[PDB]
């Protein structure tokens, strides 16, 4: 059970909302698990959009669905990347985002 | 901290739905944590049933409640095993399952 | 680099039992702190119990001063005041189950 990628970065939009993301990749024999962790202390009225690093973009793009369904305490999000820009869309406005994670396992 | 077990396997039901499960055991001094991770890209209309490996079955049986309450983004499930058949029951039909985990800690 | 990984069991005056695990990890310029919580019990109202010195300072260190946490059937907020942990819940919970709350900081 080896970790082959473990990166973290802070993204911010133009309205001053900020998120921290962590991308982790693990090998488990025949399987690989990829996990995205997300944290913000801010509220979100609508989608969060910000430039992501190339390594984070590459990680995000690799998902079989091409996006990441993610549960936060007060609502549901989908994280995607397009031309190096990360978007997190939310199911309802969130007074506070808090933390969540989203993973897939593949062989 | 030390990991004594970390296994993964893919299960499929008769109607084409597939889940990946990872079972992890960690020792934290006097405590042991056991975590089940579950992922499916598919939707679930009703309960998911499929044969589990002996090692996964033994892991799932060890829970103090004899089953695993698990949150997915769009609803709640309960994972149990009976005679080596894993069943995941869900609180509502799910257009997409996504990922979730369920753990317990014991002394 | 895991720089902290502690676990303890807490019980209230009504025999509800919780296990907590506090983990701190270092990822380059970032620190991640995760609180894991588990109870097999139901919870009618807030859970209060004394926490270790180490668990208390870990819980105090959050930028919001409290930990928003998702469980399968409802939402909680974990906080500490003078070594007493409180977990407040958004609705009564027939069973608590497991959840975790983390933050990532530069």
């Amino acid at each position: 059970s080896k970790t082959s990628l473990d990166i973290a970065e802070e993204l911010q939009n133009d309205k001053g909302v900020s998120f921290a993301f962590q991308a982790r990749e693990e090998e488990l024999g025949a399987f690989t698990k990829r996990t995205l962790f997300a944290y913000s202390g801010d509220g979100l009225t609508g989608p969060f959009k910000a430039p992501a690093s190339a390594e984070l973009s590459s990680f995000l793009t690799a998902h079989p669905k091409g996006r990441w369904l993610i549960a936060f305490p007060l609502g549901t999000g989908i994280v995607s990347v397009d031309e190096g820009i990360l978007t997190l869309e939310i199911s309802r406005s969130l007074p506070e985002v808090g933390s969540g994670s989203s993973f897939y396992l593949t062989e």
